[PDB]
């Protein structure tokens, strides 16, 4: 009866603060450039469509009623709104197809201004979440720092909405999938001349060598557990408007950007991921992707958990998950260190709570997981979360894991379970 897979679309444009033309087909149904949606039967009416603009000039109500609009007229479907949030001139917008509006729940939106002398909402982020069925789903739309030389504050607006975008304890692992995107506005290390001569060959792997945004990513500096499909479409920044001809230091940049970061052990895989070359209204290109994700509609033991944690020397687990009616252990009763501002601290069997999940049934405990969080007995502050999938879960069994907290990596974890059923 109810799906186990549903297709989600992304949009993202910045959409330099002029009307958009009546027509953006293209952009809806994944044309143009990169990896497109090309077949009649791979061109489907989604079951969700996000949207998200930067530099939108159409007023709020204006514009979702030209999302209703147009997809109406592409699909003979009256699509829902589910949600959507405006700050100043960053809008996104969650549309649903009707068979799915029952299936919605928790719906929760969010923006936060990212700053210094400027806090009108021209740069910053807005967001949503909600659950399908069981699983949950964040999506976040920002406007970042522009600039070539700006990569440092580029990396401080991603840390500061991170910590401050209150949706649905940082944001980070909150939901079963969080997508971020928009215009992120990380630019190319490269003269020029030599990003021009690349572009007439279509040789965008030398480009993407020296895109900052890989670069930092690679360096560990931004978006820690994101992922972005491989890029095969031009940069879509900066375009003279009227054409895609010409390109407008603001050299030719890959701005406008996808990513995700979903729970360990879940099904997602991205079907399109490109731009269009037919909407020239701004000096931007739409940017699409599209995704396939799995959705969902006993006694939970524990023999150890050893953790390593960053501190300058009690701590306890906190145990949260959606398959729970939330438990919590006793302080760990062993503890070492080989290294100055770094604890080893164990927990033995004695000292660990035995969690009992709502149902029994195999298929329903596969696609659960469990939020552990290690706090201070002093303070009860979080000093690392991290999600375990039961999945693999189900004689005892080892899980291995990182600690997070507010964007940092401060630990690890190990420990040995049984699912019981």
């Amino acid at each position: 009866p109810e799906p186990d897979m549903i297709s989600v679309f992304i949009g993202t444009w910045n959409m330099g603060s002029v009307p958009p033309p009546k027509n953006v087909t293209s952009w809806f149904t994944s044309k143009g450039l990169g990896k497109t949606l090309d077949e009649v039967t791979v061109t489907i009416p989604h079951d969700i469509y996000v949207f998200g603009t930067q530099e939108n000039s159409v007023g709020d109500r204006e514009w979702l009623d030209l999302l209703r609009g147009g997809l109406k007229e592409l699909t003979d479907l009256d699509y829902r709104p589910i949600a959507m949030q405006s700050l100043w001139n960053i809008k996104v917008a969650v549309l649903v197809k009707p068979e799915h509006e029952n299936r919605i729940s928790h719906v929760s939106t969010s923006s936060v201004k990212t700053g210094i002398a400027n806090t009108l909402g021209n740069k910053g982020a807005v967001g949503v979440s909600f659950m399908f069925n069981g699983t949950s789903f964040g999506f976040v739309n920002c406007h970042l720092t522009s600039g070539n030389e700006k990569t440092a504050r580029r990396n401080q607006n991603y840390l500061d909405i991170l910590r401050l975008l209150s949706l649905g304890d940082d944001i980070s692992d909150r939901f079963t999938h969080l997508f971020w995107f928009g215009d992120l506005n990380y630019r190319l290390d490269m003269d020029i001349q030599e990003i021009l001569n690349y572009i007439s060959r279509k040789e965008f792997e030398p480009l993407l060598r020296v895109d900052q945004l890989n670069l930092e990513r690679e360096k560990h500096k931004v978006f820690l557990r994101f992922s972005e499909e491989e890029i095969s479409f031009p940069p879509t920044y900066r375009y003279e408007r009227g054409s895609r001809d010409t390109y407008a230091t603001n050299v030719p940049s890959w701005c406008d950007r996808i990513l995700w970061k979903s729970y360990p052990e879940t099904h997602i895989i991205c079907n399109s991921y490109g731009c269009t070359d037919d909407i020239v209204t701004s000096d931007h290109s739409p940017v699409f992707g599209t995704f396939e994700v799995g959705v969902t509609s006993a006694y939970i033991e524990f023999e150890s958990i050893e953790a390593i944690v960053k501190t300058a020397t009690k701590f306890f687990i906190e145990f949260y998950s959606t398959c729970l009616e939330y438990k919590k252990s006793f302080e760990n009763d062993a503890q070492s260190s080989d290294n100055i501002n770094f604890l080893k601290v164990q927990w033995s069997s004695r000292q660990l709570p035995t969690l009992k999940p709502i149902l029994a049934d195999i298929e329903y405990l596969q696609d659960q997981h469990l939020l552990l969080t290690v706090k201070s007995m002093d303070g009860y502050e979080s000093y690392g979360e991290c999600v375990v999938a039961l999945k693999s879960m189900i004689t005892a069994q080892q899980f291995l894991t990182f600690l997070s907290h507010r964007g940092e990596e401060t630990g690890n974890i190990r420990g040995s379970m049984k699912v019981r059923v």
